[PDB]
């Protein structure tokens, strides 16, 4: 599967050997980055004045003069030909030549090539990745790896804008990078250039920019320092800010000044891009002219970015028509997937889909905002590269599989098994979801209805569930030990552990359903309870980020199936044997009781213990939380109060107020019980770890 698939391809059912003796024409006149690829591929073979002719060059070079009519007249276009007589690798321009060699490399298998003729070019002018997320920015080693990946997949754009880089954003955007970081950035630029990628350095100054001479000049001096490090494309982002920096006329004037005084004065600046403050339809003022002001005032060579109809959105024909009318140019898409920076407890390893495949002419560019997990994001990146190059031939499912096979050839089926059940976001404030576990969902839902009611489930369905859990454990164990992509495995490991425990829990729960005798059932029950505790421990000790800590996996179908089946089989057991087994599905070491609320589960997040968010609260009614030990208390925050260490001797804590927010410091007071007498928020913070 050539990826991206070329615009035009004609294959014969005929094969030639990569020639043992070859005559190279154009080695000194073609793109040296393409020539390097070709020479690596011909490493074994003999350069002669006789032997099979291989011609490499750009249109205008002597080497490819015979083939000038076959070369597409498109930016980054190429013509590739292999037949028994000769090989031709001819770009319309130097990057096109490089791209011809990336296609050529995929054609070559077991020292053999198909007889083929290809004419190829990208449908979208700028294709790539915006490292534009909140969280731990990609490591330098991760970035190196990404740039090589981009060249292989014909992505020509890498926009550097990690929100947590203080020399990119708040507070130190005005300052030059310190020496260590500057040398790293210089190396990234060099490697980008070697992989035919434009390194676009972005700046995000808007939260405290002053519309005065001093800050204008400081921005330009920072761009100049980045130009000294080799940067030749630049962006200015005004997303996710408030205040004076949101002014569109001033934004447009700044970008125009950058254009006039910098981008028009250097010999070799390529992209100049801005991200607006109103960067999706839902954030656009209905009766405001923010977007029309940018559209009319911004110099027409300057690109304008757009995330779609919402912050997290798929791009439609109606949506892109809507923006294009107002900005007076084709939008440069900023696609917010697989970015997980608002659902940091989930990996998003599913296919890329949802974007209209007929709107290439309506977009200037398409870049993906990835996860902070760089290797894991390659699944989606590979897919976006395929989409943006040839959207008319974009096959979501086959591209997903191809990506996985590319990224982890040694354990591709195991990675697919894992990714199939790690693709949904769970519930979130952006409303954005993806499909997950679709294949087993029918068997899961049939089984669970039959089970709940008074019905024999289908043996096949039970077996499909067993098969799934068995395969999950195989995939987890194989992935954990895989050393072909060690950085990938480091990223996903906490989720792999959680996924394996999920599968184990599933297996034990099905053994509870198979219901042979009382003492066996209880053994399975006790084992499930232990596995629940293990899953709680992973959740509290892994991926303890400040936003959405912990580790969730197989959340759409699998975990709900297991949890519902467990609750049901425990209910039946209690009914049948007059027992009182606990039917709770998530382990929770702390306890809460209430007359009101009563069945809202407690959560533990970092050093917070909280009740899960109209409630009718009678007089003298109370909520009581018992912790599992005595801890020093930090504070209590409540949004519509006593503490103790033994439950008997109490002490009152007076809440302060500002709007609906109630709060009180506890000054390290020992706390085991918290009681309120007479909910968007109920959170105790303790001293932990
Ligand atoms: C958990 C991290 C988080 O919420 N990050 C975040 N930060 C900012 O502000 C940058 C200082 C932000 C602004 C607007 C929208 C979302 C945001 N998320
Ligand atoms: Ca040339």
């Amino acid at each position: 599967s050539l990826q991206p698939p070329p615009q035009q391809l004609i294959v014969q059912n005929k094969t030639i050997d990569l020639p043992a003796v070859y005559q190279l024409n154009g080695g000194e006149e073609a793109n040296p980055h393409a020539v390097k690829v070709l020479k690596e591929l011909l490493s074994g073979k003999q350069s002669s004045k006789k032997g099979m002719l291989i011609s490499i060059g750009e249109k205008g070079d002597k080497s490819v003069r015979k083939y000038s009519r076959q070369i597409p007249d498109h930016k980054e276009g190429y013509y590739l030909s292999v037949n028994e007589k000769e090989i031709v690798l001819a770009g319309n321009d130097e990057r096109g030549t490089y791209y011809a060699l990336q296609t050529f490399a995929q054609l070559l298998k077991d020292g053999k090539l198909p007889e083929v003729e290809i004419k190829d070019y990208p449908s979208v002018r700028y294709r790539g990745v915006v490292e534009g997320f909140y969280g731990t920015p990609w490591s330098h080693q991760a970035r190196l790896s990404q740039l090589k990946f981009y060249g292989k997949n014909k992505m020509n754009t890498y926009i550097y804008g990690p929100k947590d880089d203080p020399y990119h954003s708040a507070p130190n955007w005005r300052l030059p990078y310190p020496d260590k970081e500057a040398a790293q950035l210089q190396e990234l630029v060099a490697v980008a250039n070697e992989n035919e990628v434009d390194f676009v350095w972005a700046i995000h100054p808007g939260q405290d920019i002053k519309w005065n001479k001093e800050d204008r000049d400081l921005l330009l001096a920072k761009f100049e320092k980045m130009y000294q490090l080799g940067v030749r494309s630049f962006a200015v982002f005004f997303d996710d800010i408030s205040g004076e920096g949101t002014n569109p006329q001033k934004q447009a004037e700044l970008l125009n000044y950058i254009d006039e005084k910098f981008a028009q004065v250097k010999p070799d600046i390529n992209q100049l891009v801005m991200c607006p403050t109103e960067y999706n339809k839902s954030w656009s003022n209905p009766n405001g002219n923010y977007l029309t002001t940018l559209g009319d005032k911004l110099n027409p060579s300057i690109q304008i970015m757009w995330t779609g109809d919402r912050v997290i959105s798929d791009i439609t024909r109606d949506g892109i028509s809507w923006i294009n009318e107002r900005i007076k140019r084709p939008a440069y898409i900023w696609w917010n997937f697989p970015v997980s920076d608002y659902v940091r407890d989930h990996l998003l390893l599913g296919p890329v889909y949802g974007n209209d495949t007929t709107i290439a002419k309506e977009m200037s560019g398409f870049v993906t905002n990835p996860m902070e997990h760089a290797e894991s994001s390659k699944i989606a990146i590979y897919s976006v590269a395929s989409y943006a190059w040839n959207p008319a031939k974009y096959d979501t499912w086959q591209t997903w599989k191809d990506a996985i096979r590319t990224i982890l050839p040694s354990a591709a089926e195991e990675l697919e098994s894992f990714a199939m059940h790690n693709s949904d976001l769970g519930p979130n404030g952006h409303g954005y979801r993806r499909e997950e576990s679709m294949d087993i969902q029918p068997a899961a839902e049939r089984f669970l209805k039959a089970f709940k009611e008074g019905k024999n489930y289908d043996k096949a369905d039970f077996e499909t569930l067993q098969y799934t859990f068995e395969r999950m454990k195989e995939s987890a164990d194989i992935l954990l030990m895989n050393t072909e992509n060690k950085p990938l495995i480091v990223e996903i490991t906490p989720w792999v552990h959680q996924f394996k425990l999920t599968a184990e829990m599933g297996e034990e729960v099905l053994k509870m359903v198979e219901g042979r005798n009382e003492s066996y059932f209880l053994r399975k029950y006790n084992h499930v309870k232990a596995l629940q505790q293990q899953m709680f421990y992973i959740d509290q000790t892994s991926n303890q980020n400040p936003c959405q800590p912990g580790v969730k996996t197989a959340t759409r179908v699998i975990k709900p199936l297991i949890d519902r089946t467990f609750a049901t089989v425990v209910k039946f057991f209690n009914q049948k044997f007059n027992a009182h087994l606990d039917a709770t599905t998530d382990y929770m070491p702390h306890k809460m009781i209430s007359n009101v609320i009563k069945n809202l589960p407690l959560q533990v997040k970092a050093n917070r213990v909280l009740i899960s968010p109209v409630v009718k609260w009678a007089a003298g009614n109370s909520v009581e939380i018992e912790l599992d030990a005595i801890y020093p208390g930090e504070n209590i925050q409540i949004n519509f109060l006593e503490i103790s260490t033994d439950g008997k001797e109490w002490k009152t804590v007076d809440l302060k107020q500002k709007e609906s927010r109630l709060s009180a410091g506890l000054q390290k007071a020992p706390v085991k019980f918290v009681r309120f007498t007479n909910l968007r928020q109920f959170v105790l913070t303790i001293e932990k770890k």
